[PDB]
């Protein structure tokens, strides 16, 4: 379950005045591609200088995978006692009572670490813990009924071009998998539930006007094939894959911020991952790159 590449037992990288071992980095994690975990540490690595702009601050889950994707692998919230203490826990109330401390992921050093402790996919808050009940991001979660890019296409520029009429800046990008993130990044002095109104207001409204389109119909038979909304992110405590994330599918897809042009020019959720999106950041430049210059509120409160 190895591809030998000439790696030492453990490899220690020096990140930021951190040593991090990698263990075994010739074991493999994505069996069909022989993508291995030192390869998957090194993609963390190169792409640290996008992404740790894009997760600092959020309360991180983390989706790890010791035997790679074909075998089970878990969800992460709390914590491991064992993480370094330079890696940044935030001490979160849990509506049941008592406290859970999740990973922050603030640097590239960290990013490298979880990734040497074989995460494979990060899921981040909509908001930073400095203000954790309210978000810097909106986003709208879509994935097709019918396992059709197109469906997921078509849905994402009618509803960008309705943000964009009422005024709005509206962000993309793929997440690895099937789907789509319409995002709008916010400037945070709205909370959770007056930005989770406002998106499901914009739903409905859109429902409305294309009936036999899209649904907020909660209950997955009442939808009847029409595209949801989803609004559903837009929660305390609720998670996003990472930009910049890897998905734990063959080919290691990759959550990637894409320009509103770009999405016509690719084929599906999947488009990029970790062999090719070298190629495509050297000749396109982060797509995100300005987000947050772009903060905005929600209109008419
Ligand atoms: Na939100």
């Amino acid at each position: 379950g190895l591809v030998p590449r000439g790696s030492h037992m453990t490899e220690v990288l020096h990140i930021e005045g951190h040593d991090i071992k990698v263990t075994n980095p010739d074991k493999v994690l994505f069996p069909e591609d022989g993508i291995t975990k030192g390869e998957l540490v090194d993609y963390y690595r190169r792409i640290s200088g996008v992404m740790v702009p894009l997760v600092r601050g959020r309360p991180m889950t983390m989706q790890r995978f010791p035997d790679g994707i074909g075998k089970e692998g878990f969800f992460q919230k709390e914590a491991s006692d064992y993480f370094p203490d330079w890696v940044h826990r935030a001490t979160l109330e849990l509506g049941k009572g008592g406290i859970q401390h999740q990973v922050v992921c603030d640097d590239a050093a960290t990013l490298v670490y979880l990734a040497s402790q074989a995460m494979i996919t990060p899921h981040v808050f909509l908001s930073r813990i400095d203000k954790v009940h309210y978000p810097d991001r909106l986003i709208f979660d879509l994935d097709p009924p019918d396992n059709n890019f197109e469906t997921v296409r078509s849905a994402a520029k009618t509803i960008r071009e309705a943000l964009d009429a009422e005024g709005y800046p509206v962000y993309l990008m793929t997440t690895g998998s099937r789907g789509l993130h319409v995002v709008v990044p916010l400037d945070r002095s709205a909370d959770f539930d007056t930005v989770r109104a406002f998106a499901r207001g914009f739903g409905e409204k859109l429902t409305k006007k294309y009936p036999d389109r899209f649904t907020i119909e909660l209950s997955k038979e009442k939808r009847r094939g029409r595209l949801f909304l989803d609004y559903l992110r837009n929660s305390y405590g609720q998670t996003g894959v990472a930009p910049y994330g890897v998905r734990a599918r063959s080919g290691a897809p990759v959550a990637t911020p894409i320009t509103w042009d770009e999405l016509d020019d690719i084929s599906g959720s999947q488009e990029y991952n970790i062999r090719n999106i070298m190629g495509r950041m050297d000749k396109r430049g982060d797509a995100w790159k300005y987000i947050d210059k772009d903060r905005t509120s929600i209109k008419n409160l």
